[PDB]
């Protein structure tokens, strides 16, 4: 647009080489090699006449010698300087000199000066420093800075102007003695300080305009220089002001100004702006006191910001420990317990949902577009199909910010003014600074890096905890399946007692022990009597029901050492360790009587015939089963329901 | 001198009732406005305000308005806060006064106007140079050099206090007119609590001449309160003769020191020694203190940004652990990164124990000692908590070289340890002091600063988690692998590779239900080996079992694909034949019985089966069918073996 073109044209004016100065001093430019005064400001006579009573008009300077004009210390100091743009301050009783070396030149600015002897500045320094050290908060620091600067400088209005990333500004603190309207929280456009001017603070942190209506004095050529290109003046204070900005200050109701740049390392963070409603000069000592105060206040402010980051990281670690304590006691469960805390942690509105969120369907459309296209974070990109909501940080392996329309007050409505300057046609300054409002529909707060990494860390721990609940559940269920399939391999489905295999194993180990340690044990091998008659007359279901009954009757009779299992078909085995043949036969009698006398329960009466064997220094368990077996068979021959050895 | 060293810590240095002679002092009662004390040399300074003051006694005739400026009196009258000195100058005299309880204390010094920009230039240069420092080191060295350039003192040092109030000289700027003091430590006893506390009242202390004769306070008029007045808010307060002697033994004739405050905490001191007496005016004092104050705020900003970079480092390490896990073991990860963790935790060694495995890096005791430590922790009951010490020999007595230990307990289905090496490398003096400090840190490790501890619990948290995940994943792989084998054992038979008893009960039950839904027709064939006990006992188990395998091999080739064939009990088998009526069912039974008869003997006996057969006859339970097929099987067995019966 034509606006953009006009604002860009401001950069054409070379504000560092205006070949003129403000008239609150005088300036000489001297060629180092020839030691010849090559430039003098039109007002040089009225200052250097004090050094040289032969100086009457400007033209007399051409006839003068610099040793007649400069103090001894300034001359030696300029000769000694190898580094460029390092001003040297040297005073007489009536003049105050600031000189520096720039390429081939020495630039010397001189101001009239009165000697003034007191501890005022030292007391100011101690008090300002103590008051800034006492600030614990961004707010307290910036307001303390505004009051300190106003009291030191005496300016009618003092502001803290903070730059945003696009170089627009907001006034964040203010102190206004006389009747002025409050510019507090007013926004200013980037055009108001072009890049070329913001760049000045890096050469000299203070800029002084003691009189917006003072007539600039141009530099006149005295002797001819070997190079006629304009000399850079930006290191001093006397450099002339772009009439655009003189007019800007006029339109602002300001008659004199001073500003100091606020630097975070090499970055211009903002400025301290000082307006006065009548002309006002400030001496070199008040200037130094100002810049030192802003520099001490800035280090303090950055320290305050840095401590805020530490406090926030402590909160993040308290959150990650809280998450860890909850997961051990009880993953969406984890999300529900702490989300009110997390909303503070992440300065977000919505978080399975909590706080302000889209409905499940819109949330799934969100998810889906991310699946189509790490985390993702932005405030109202509008790069998708809208669902109210403007900020989203989504870690799929969701954090929501509602749009927050922000009314901004500007210091004047914009104007597309044109002005004809020397360097071309460019934007003229707005005529009104009256308050004027816009708002940003559809944007959210930007994501701070500290919040970003806290969020990536909370999501990382959550994913791990879901994985651990997972693996623990799968271990519980595979362990349960292994429990069932291991019971099925060892026991018999019907009767729920050791199958043949487990009885062979137990019997084998009882034999090995008894052979190793000379222990005594015996086995009981019994069978159900006339069982086929039960099966054919009553059926297998009734017969199997009898097998279950008989197992229940046998298991209640046995001692804790004995092991009881199903050997084959309707044959069962009992292993009685630490039992001699007498008590062994006794156990066979109690068992035999137990199966006879059990409850019939609408089923036939049942009898078992038991053979018995004793450990007789045997090698293998197979022999013992044979003895108990043929013994059982003699029990079958003498009439069933018997115990035989 | 020794008798004084016996009781130096108790000495009340704030109330010596004397001043150093680089000025004079008046003490005035606030209410009556009477001079009640004057320093013994008061005549020579106040003779300047009042040329009638000849001896000290003339002060008794004086009125405070005759000696003090109007600005000083009104400023004192308006002050409600105590101990905030007020600086007021005349053409010949320089006044500092403050209110303390009942009194106004006024210190006065002779004074000379400096008309020059020397101070503003010095200050700007100091600020620029400190602002250029990006590191702790650069800042402390720049500050020592600047303080020397401003104060003019032959030697300038920065003492940093440790948590126990010991001090270390960490920067120095010294003409070789003195010996180098860099890295010397002094014990906390060398600056008593009362002397460290004075910096909070006045940040600067000046001793222009160790050999100047102190001037006592004399009573001028009588005070309503007879107790000694506290003088600590000014600069003239007299110096403990013990410490004057300390500086004498050191070759120091004058000193200045400034406190370095982190908020209200005394972090260290800027000490300035000179080899001959040396005065410093009020403007140089203020310039010095302002410089230390700007430098201190800078240093705290540098430390705070270092904390930020350290937390970024910790987070980069915990992500690295997660990247490394993707190794087969937990001890594999520890071996790869423990040197980084030693940097991360500022410790000399680490040991990780997990079940039967032990890993060490750096300086550690041998494995056995590590087991004595573990056991002693789990014995004290202190195992479950975190535990840490910077003095093992006194905290954990009797475990003999190493001095620091941080032990993180880890619990699953079990430790991470950090080891730190001890610190090692009668006239008053810094040689006795440096060996006094050696005694205080004997067996004491560097204390565990808090930022490293939480780095350790957080690194350990991920270690326990990743070890647990490798564990649970391996154990789940093993439980899943075994269940396949135990599922082969539950559904199949050991010797025949054919369905178990269970699988035939289940198949039969489900076949009955299925036939019950669609009124479909199926039958079962129940066969047995004939005189098999006689075969087993005549030929043995090896031959007999191979016969069972032979018979299963022969039958499986007989079956149709729909039929299900399983081993029912002992030597009894079942065939479930879907889509088969009783005629075709009997046909299948004859083919099966004949199939088992003609098989290869292979030097083994001839074998025959007897088959019962049953058909689905509107049955409820699989029980009824087994009974029917069973009685049929028995009629075949009874009527001459090798038969099929319905
Ligand atoms: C038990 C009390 C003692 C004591 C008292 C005392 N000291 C000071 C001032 C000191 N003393 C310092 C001690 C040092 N330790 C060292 O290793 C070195 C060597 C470089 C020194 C100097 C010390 C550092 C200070 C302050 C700074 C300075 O160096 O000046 C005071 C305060 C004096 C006052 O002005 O009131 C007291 C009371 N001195 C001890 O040595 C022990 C015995
Ligand atoms: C096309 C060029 C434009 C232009 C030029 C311009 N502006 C400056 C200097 C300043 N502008 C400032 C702006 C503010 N002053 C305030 O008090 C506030 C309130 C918060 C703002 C936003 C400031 C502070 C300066 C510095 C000078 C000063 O301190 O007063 C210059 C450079 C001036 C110089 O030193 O030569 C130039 C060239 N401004 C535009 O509006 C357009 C027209
Ligand atoms: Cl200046
Ligand atoms: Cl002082």
């Amino acid at each position: 647009d034509d606006i953009s073109k006009l604002i860009a044209a401001c950069d054409q004016e070379p504000i560092h080489i205006p070949n003129a100065i403000q008239p609150f001093g005088a300036m000489l430019i001297v060629e180092k090699d020839t030691q010849q005064i090559v430039y003098a400001s039109a007002n040089s006579a009225e200052y250097f006449s004090v050094a040289d009573n032969t100086i009457h008009e400007l033209s007399d300077i051409k006839q003068a010698n610099i040793n007649s004009l400069l103090p001894e210390h300034l001359i030696s100091g300029l000769a000694s300087a190898i580094r460029e743009n390092e001003p040297i301050w040297v005073e007489t009783d009536r003049l105050s000199f600031l000189g520096w070396r720039h390429e081939n030149y020495y630039i010397i600015e001189v101001e009239r000066y009165h000697v003034q002897t007191s501890n005022w500045f030292e007391i100011q320094f101690q008090r300002a420093f103590q008051k800034l050290r006492n600030c614990k908060t961004h707010n307290d620091l910036i307001n303390t800075l505004t009051r300190l600067i106003q009291e030191i400088s005496g300016y009618d209005r003092v502001m803290i102007y903070q730059f945003d990333p696009e170089w627009n500004g907001r006034v964040i603190a203010e102190s206004v003695r006389q009747l002025f309207t409050s510019m507090l929280n007013h926004h200013f456009p980037a055009s108001d300080i072009p890049a070329q001017a913001r760049a000045m603070y890096s050469i000299n942190p203070i800029r002084i305009i003691p009189d917006v209506n003072a007539e600039p004095q141009p530099l006149h050529m005295i002797h001819k220089p070997q190079n006629t290109e304009a000399v850079n003046l930006s290191s001093g204070v006397l450099r002339a002001v772009s009439p655009l900005h003189m007019q800007y200050l006029r339109n602002f109701g300001v008659s004199a100004s001073t500003s100091i740049g606020i630097f975070n390392e090499d970055e211009l963070w903002g400025i301290v702006a000082c307006h006065h409603t009548k002309p006002r000069a400030i001496g070199r000592r008040i200037r130094r006191l100002l810049v030192r105060t802003v520099e001490f206040a800035a280090e303090r402010l950055w320290l305050i910001h840095s401590r805020n980051v530490e406090r926030y990281m402590v909160t993040v670690q308290a959150a990650r420990e809280q998450l860890s304590t909850t997961a051990d006691d009880k993953s969406h469960e984890i999300v529900i317990e702490h989300a009110a805390d997390w909303c503070k942690l992440f300065r977000c509105d919505g978080i399975t949902t909590y706080g302000e969120t889209p409905d499940q369907t819109t949330i799934n459309k969100l998810v889906e577009w991310l699946e189509e296209n790490l985390f993702w974070h932005s405030h109202m990109l509008k790069e998708d199909a809208p669902g109210r909501f403007a900020g989203l940080l989504a870690i799929p392996l969701l954090l929501f910010r509602v749009a927050q329309n922000e009314v901004r007050t500007w210091a004047g409505k914009p104007e597309k003014l044109s002005v004809e300057t020397s360097t071309g046609t460019m934007l003229g300054p707005r005529k009104s600074f009256e308050a004027w409002q816009d708002e940003v529909s559809g944007k959210s707060q930007p994501w701070r890096t500290a919040q970003l990494y806290a969020a990536r860390d909370i999501a990382r721990d959550l994913l791990i905890v879901a994985d651990v609940m997972q693996l623990n559940l799968l271990n519980d269920q595979l362990a349960d399946a292994n429990e069932n399939l291991e019971k099925l391999v060892s026991f018999d489905d019907l009767t729920g007692i050791f199958n043949r295999r487990r009885m062979e194993d137990r019997l084998e180990s009882e034999v090995k022990e008894a052979q190793r340690y000379k222990k005594q044990f015996g086995i009981l091998l019994f069978d159900l009597d006339k069982f086929k008659s039960v099966n054919d007359t009553y059926g297998h279901n009734i017969g199997d029901q009898i097998l279950q009954n008989t197992c229940a009757a046998v298991s209640e009779t046995l001692r804790d050492t004995d092991k009881f299992g199903r050997w084959g078909g309707e044959e069962f085995l009992i292993i009685a360790p630490q039992t001699g043949m007498p008590e062994l036969m006794q156990l066979g009698e109690r068992v035999r009587a137990a199966v006879e006398k059990m409850q019939h329960k609408d089923l036939p009466a049942v009898t078992i015939s038991i053979g018995v064997a004793e450990f007789q220094n045997d090698t293998r368990w197979d022999h013992m089963i044979d003895r108990a077996d043929k013994a059982m068979y003699r029990a079958k021959e003498n009439g069933r329901n018997q115990v035989c050895s």
